[PDB]
């Protein structure tokens, strides 16, 4: 496909959290363009590209079992983007745990992640 | 006062009553001078305080709209914050409900340097 309409990227948005609450994290890499950079939590240093992208992932949704869903509409632009509200269910010191995020995403004109941004921290964690 | 997460959730649900109660002076006294408006993202971007304020007496001008948070605040650690929300209003004489993610970066002096609107028409819906 080419640059996804709004529409468009909601389907992308909403299948890539069930990606994550899957794990296929090598599903996921193929959702994003080759040199796509994504920034999770937003404020660390960017990740950059589908090998360090894999990487960073697989020491999470392959360590320990996650779950995701979304806990409101994803929001769509005309301009390929998009941004969403999930929640991810985990372990947190032997006692699951529940964080809560928004990632922001700019597609490209191959229909691929461009750049995501992950917006959470400690203060989006509950116990 | 670069906001730390736990202010930047304060100064963004806070940003959200000032929408509801719709005082439009107290919105624009929020923003940094040379801040830039993104509404909806996908559209160039407003500048400049009173264009800043025109623009919020258009779609607040009284005007029954309404706004309330749909989930937390999701706060980074560079002064950096994302929200869902919901506005209700009336459109085609039709109540209707628009959902929507804020995006905002707030400078040194705690005020809003980039607000980033995402929502289309595919986030409308009648109630
Ligand atoms: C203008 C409007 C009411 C105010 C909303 C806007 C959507 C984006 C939004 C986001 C804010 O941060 C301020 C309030 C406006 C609506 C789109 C149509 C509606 O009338």
């Amino acid at each position: 496909m080419n640059l996804p309409t709004a529409q468009e990227v909601q389907g992308l948005m909403a299948r890539y959290i069930e990606l994550v609450d899957v794990g296929d994290i090598e599903a996921i890499v193929q959702m994003y363009a080759d040199d796509a950079t994504v920034e999770d939590p937003f404020g660390q240093p960017p990740i950059h590209g589908r090998e360090q992208i894999a990487a960073f992932y697989r020491q999470g949704l392959g360590g320990g079992k996650v779950r995701a869903c979304l806990t409101g509409p994803v929001r769509a632009s005309h301009n390929g983007c998009g941004a969403m509200p999930f929640r991810v269910e985990m372990v947190w010191n032997g006692q699951p745990c529940a964080l809560d995020v928004i990632d922001v995403m700019r597609f490209d004109e191959h229909g691929r992640i461009q750049t995501m941004q992950a917006y959470w921290s400690e203060v989006n964690l509950s116990v």
